[PDB]
């Protein structure tokens, strides 16, 4: 089997992407944030504290003939940005782009933090990291991909995120029309539960490529590109007036700037992030200070190849017995 679903930016900055997901019988369609950096499929629901729901579409398990309470199971998750959610668990039928999993753990939120409430466009998350990170207790649950894997034509999914435009998540096949040139594959460590890999270096603009190993995660659920302070400083030094602002929370730059591109290495291959992808616009409405899309990972504890990087590539998440990641230009 295969699945193919369109993923759509939630706003004009590509802060996140939502993908329609069918849950239950009859189908209830929720728009979920597909997150290769976590491993829980959780939704706003009829159980979510009413004051914490503001415009989201909710899953109502009592209206699904295939929903079953997973008795005694609870979940609780905290994300890198400080947001969190928790609740109980149902199993139900879940379909993405025509690919159906029966008996999928659907984690129903009883509580969500303010950032989730405030984002009316995201009805929940669909985790696509390794199932070892799943938070359900006392019986850990599998991700949608892990459950689908054996049925897929090939044990892969691909992320093809758009810049200020829709893109695609495919399951079970590689669309050879969706990228240019060849796909370069690189080793993955699953030791921390992430799609963790090592970039071979970087360049800033038309500068020379610096060969240096950068360990990080491919994370569709993180907006920006978080890299070591040395790398980030070298980038922003090429933008007149750019500076790190502790009050704003990272590098800012004059909105009048033209940003240089940023290249990262995948083996001997190179992915080029155009400068425009690195512009996250005014820090506040009407400001002439703009927020940068490349930020330091210092004090995160891990480097993160988030959407800024991934949307410059066609990315293969290969879930074979020995997982790997593939990147192609597009």
């Amino acid at each position: 089997s295969t699945g193919s679903a369109t993923t759509t930016p939630i706003d004009s900055l590509d802060d996140a992407y939502i993908t329609p997901v069918q849950i239950g019988t009859p189908a209830q369609t929720l728009n979920l944030d597909f997150d290769t950096g976590s491993s829980d499929l959780w939704v706003f629901s009829s159980e979510t504290t009413a004051s914490e729901v503001d415009g989201q579409t909710i899953y109502t398990p009592s209206k699904s003939t295939t929903a079953k309470l997973l008795s005694g199971a609870t979940w609780s998750i905290s994300y890198g940005d400080g947001s969190s959610s928790s609740g109980d668990v149902y199993t139900d039928t879940v379909s993405v782009g025509g690919l159906t999993v029966t008996g999928q753990a659907v984690e129903s939120a009883k509580k969500v933090s303010s950032s989730f409430t405030e984002d009316s466009t995201i009805d929940g998350l669909l985790g696509l990291a390794f199932s070892t990170l799943n938070t359900v207790s006392p019986t850990q649950q599998k991700t949608f991909f892990d459950n689908a894997k054996a049925s897929l034509d090939s044990p892969v999914f691909t992320a093809d995120l758009g810049y200020h435009a829709p893109g695609t998540y495919n399951f079970g096949f590689i669309d050879t029309t969706a990228y240019t040139g060849s796909i370069t594959y690189t080793a993955v460590s699953t030791k921390q539960g992430f799609w963790e890999w090592t970039s071979t270096g970087y360049a800033v603009g038309s500068g020379t490529f610096k060969s240096t190993s950068i360990d990080g995660i491919a994370d569709t659920g993180t907006t920006l590109l978080y890299l070591p302070a040395t790398v980030v400083s070298a980038y922003w030094a090429q933008v007149s007036g750019a500076k790190s602002s502790s009050s704003v929370g990272g590098y800012v730059f004059p909105c009048s700037a033209t940003l240089p591109s940023f290249t990262f290495g995948v083996g001997s291959a190179r992915i080029v992030i155009p400068g425009d992808y690195i512009d996250f616009g005014p820090i506040s409405t009407g400001s002439s200070s703009c927020f940068g899309g490349i930020q330091s990972s210092a004090g995160i504890g891990i480097n993160i190849f988030g959407d800024v990087a991934l949307k410059a590539a066609f990315v293969v998440f290969n879930g074979a017995t020995t997982p790997t990641l593939g990147f192609a230009s597009k």
